[PDB]
């Protein structure tokens, strides 16, 4: 059954951590639903963001950090492996130098560490999705 | 108590119709929650949009139409009467030539009719809000 959205979970990340999310957009891509995943430095939603991942389904992905309350330099990708109307599996792996983002088992986005992943205390998953699965694992 | 979000209601609009919404953003403005209100030509969410109203709380408002599946020329306002953390009352009045948008009883946005308001069959209210009230009335 469905997890509450927004979904907030305490987390610790290091090299070899994976965050796995299964959900589905609430509406068709023509209506531009969003998905956002934020790796926060505190449990509080207003805390700094080590890794901001925002999908505008059918359009683009932006990634950023929010440091001392201020947004930094946006990275943009037009890569769109998400399929209109379908369930997705998103997995975000912590590599030594970067986050690796897989969608449905395909390498789709990377983002170099601006802040050590050890600074993360919380993950929030929110915007226009239903969520069936959220897991933090380690290998 | 809370109405389901996304919230979809069949509606007929003409000169003197008002759409009144009461809700609150799910999260602080620093996190840029959205509100969207769409006046659709059919019950189907993929149908054309006579009036698209999208708030990025703390940042801006965009208004548009979506005609034969294609988005038209965006109108942008930096007007932001919405208050961080607070309940809002949004009312959208159908005037002869335009929609008048009031926030907490203050005139905030207008948008000239591109399509007669009689073409509207459905209103959808969605994105990062909780909704306590939705009413269509006439004077
Ligand atoms: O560049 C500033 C903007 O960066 C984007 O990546 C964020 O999603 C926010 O919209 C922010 O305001
Ligand atoms: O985000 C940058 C790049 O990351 C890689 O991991 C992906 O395989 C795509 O090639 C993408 O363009
Ligand atoms: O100009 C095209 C864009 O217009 C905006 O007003 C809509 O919200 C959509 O994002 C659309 O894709
Ligand atoms: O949207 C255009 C204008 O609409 C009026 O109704 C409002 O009072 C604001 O002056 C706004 O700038």
């Amino acid at each position: 059954s469905l997890l509450p959205v927004p979904y907030t979970e305490a987390a610790s990340l290091s090299t070899g951590s994976t965050v796995t999310i299964k959900g589905r957009p609430l509406v068709c891509f023509l209506n531009e639903p969003y998905l956002q995943v934020d790796f926060h430095t505190e449990m509080k939603e207003e805390s700094d963001i080590v890794f901001h991942f925002q999908v505008c389904f059918g359009r683009r992905v932006v990634m950023n950090s929010r440091e001392y309350g201020a947004w930094k330099q946006q990275v943009e990708s037009k890569n769109m492996p998400f399929q209109d109307g379908q369930e997705f599996e998103l997995s975000i792996s912590v590599l030594p130098d970067k986050y690796q983002v897989m969608v449905n088992g395909q390498s789709s986005y990377t983002f170099d560490h601006r802040i050590k992943p050890e600074a993360v205390k919380m993950v929030q998953v929110w915007r226009d999705i239903s969520l069936t699965k959220f897991n933090v694992s380690y290998l």
